[PDB]
C-alpha cells in the first residue's frame, strides 16, 4: 500500500500493521538476471598459449518472492514468518579449475578455467513428513514432563513479585494515613536488630531509605521474572525437521573448445523443516505496536526506587509511587494476555538444498587427465511457505497456563487497588 513499504499496511486507526495477505501470499515473479556471464580460460594447451574470455550459459529462471518487512505479532512477540522463494529450474554451480596434465610427444598442457558455470537436475521436489511427525508428537507428549517443573518454577516467582508488591503498597498506605507507627514496624522485618531512634518523624525519608531492603528484593525479583517469562514464552515455538544427502552427477561439460571432457558428482543436502507457533489467537490480526512498551521500560521500573538521584521524591511523591504501581500492572497485565488464548498463529514448511562436497574427474580422448578444482553453487532451491494448522497439534497449552494468567490479573487489580 503506497506510503509504505511490502510488508506493512495502515490499519483501522492508521496504525503499523503488517499486510499479512503480502507477506504469506505474496506475489512471484521470475528473475532471468544472468549473474555471471563470463568465465576465463588462462594457461596452455599442445603449444597453444590462450588467454581467453568466453561465455558461460543463459537462461536462468528463478521464480522468487518481493522483499518485505514485519512488525511484530503479540506484547514483545517476535515478528511473524513470511513466505519466501527462490525455486530455479535448475541448480546453477561455479567452477574455478586446474587441469593439467603431460603425456606423449609434447601433447602437454596446464590451463586455469576460471567462473565456468553449468546447471544441473533441481531435485526440489521431496517430502519428509514420516521423519518430521513422530519428532513433533514426541516433543508435544514430552513437553509437559520436560518443563513442567520449570514452568512452575517461575510461576513461584511471579507469586512472589506479588507479595513484594502487596507488602510494598502496606508501606505506601501507611504514609498516604500518615501512620508512622505501621510504617516503622514494616521496616523493622528487614533488619534482625530491632532498633527505633524517633529523633524526629519523617515519613517520606523512612519510607525512602528505611524500604532500600525491599526494592532490592523486587529488583531481583522484576528482573529474575522478566527472565524466567521471556524464555517461557520461547517454549511455544516449536521446530523440528530433518535431513538427507542426495547426489546429482554432471557431466560432458567441455570448457576450452572441446579438447577434454569433464564429469563429477555433487553432494547436496536435502533439508526440510517445519515450525509452529503458539501465541494469543485475538493478538496477530491488528496488534498495535504503538500500545506495545519497549523492554527497557520494565528493566527501569525495578531499579526507580534505587535511582540515586531522584527529583520527585522532594516534590512529587505519591504521583510517583502511584504512577509506578500503574506501569508495573499494566505491564504484567499485557503480560497476563500471553497466557490467556492459545493457539497456532503462524507457522512454516520450509524446504532446501544446500551444498556438500563434490568429485571431478577428466577424461581426454578415452585417457584420465589430472583435474583439481573448487566449487561454489550460484543458484540453489529454497521454499518457505507459512502455515497456520497442524494436524498433529496435541497440547492444550491454555490449561497448561491457566494459572499463570489468574496470577497476572490479581496482581494487576492489586496495582489499581492504589490511590493518590
Amino acid at each position: 500500500s503506497p506510503k509504505l513499504p511490502r510488508g506493512l499496511r495502515f490499519g483501522a486507526d492508521n496504525e503499523i500493521l503488517n499486510d499479512f495477505q503480502e507477506l504469506w501470499f505474496p506475489d512471484l515473479f521470475i528473475e532471468s538476471s544472468d549473474t555471471h556471464p563470463w568465465y576465463t580460460l588462462k594457461g596452455r594447451v599442445l603449444n597453444a598459449h590462450l588467454d581467453d574470455r568466453l561465455p558461460n550459459v543463459g537462461g536462468r529462471q528463478v521464480r522468487r518472492t518481493p522483499h518485505r518487512v514485519t512488525v511484530p505479532i503479540a506484547s514483545s512477540g517476535l515478528r511473524p514468518v513470511t513466505t519466501v522463494q527462490y525455486d530455479p529450474a535448475a541448480l546453477s554451480f561455479l567452477l574455478n579449475a586446474r587441469v593439467d596434465w603431460d603425456f606423449g610427444n609434447g601433447d602437454s598442457a596446464n590451463l586455469v578455467i576460471n567462473d565456468f558455470l553449468f546447471r544441473t537436475f533441481a531435485p526440489k521436489e521431496f517430502d519428509f513428513s514420516n521423519s518430521l511427525v513422530p519428532r513433533y508428537t514426541q516433543a508435544f507428549s514430552a513437553f509437559n514432563a520436560k518443563y513442567g517443573t520449570m514452568i512452575g518454577e517461575g510461576l513461584e516467582t511471579i507469586k512472589y513479585l506479588g507479595l513484594l508488591l502487596r507488602r510494598l503498597r502496606e508501606g505506601y498506605r501507611a504514609v498516604k494515613r500518615g501512620d508512622l507507627r505501621a510504617l516503622r514496624r514494616v521496616i523493622q522485618s528487614y533488619h534482625n536488630g530491632k532498633w527505633k531512634p524517633a529523633t524526629a518523624g519523617n515519613l517520606w525519608l523512612e519510607f525512602r531509605y528505611g524500604l532500600m531492603p525491599l526494592f532490592y528484593d523486587i529488583r531481583d525479583v522484576m528482573l529474575d521474572w522478566q527472565n524466567r517469562h521471556d524464555k517461557i514464552q520461547r517454549l511455544l515455538r516449536f521446530s523440528v525437521g530433518h535431513g538427507e544427502d542426495y547426489v546429482v552427477e554432471f557431466d560432458n561439460l567441455y570448457p576450452a573448445v572441446a579438447y577434454f571432457k569433464l564429469k563429477g558428482e555433487i553432494t547436496l543436502e536435502r533439508r526440510h523443516r517445519h515450525g509452529i507457533s503458539y501465541a494469543n489467537r485475538e493478538g496477530y490480526a491488528v496488534f498495535d505496536n504503538g500500545s506495545l512498551r519497549p523492554v527497557s521500560d520494565w528493566k527501569e521500573l525495578a531499579t526507580a526506587f534505587i535511582n540515586p538521584h531522584e527529583v520527585a521524591w522532594e516534590l512529587t511523591p505519591y504521583s510517583f509511587v502511584v504512577d509506578w504501581f500503574l506501569n508495573v500492572g499494566d505491564i504484567l497485565a499485557q503480560q497476563g494476555q500471553l497466557y490467556h488464548n492459545i493457539d497456532i498463529v503462524d507457522g512454516f514448511d520450509r524446504r532446501d538444498i544446500r551444498l556438500k562436497s563434490f568429485t571431478i574427474k577428466g577424461e581426454r580422448n578415452g585417457r584420465p587427465v589430472n583435474v583439481s578444482a573448487s566449487l561454489s553453487a550460484v543458484d540453489l532451491f529454497y521454499s518457505r511457505l507459512h502455515t497456520s494448522n497442524l494436524p498433529f497439534a496435541t497440547l492444550d497449552l491454555d490449561t497448561t497456563f491457566s494459572s499463570f494468567k489468574h496470577v497476572l490479573d490479581s496482581i494487576f487489580l492489586l496495582t489499581q487497588r492504589v490511590k493518590r
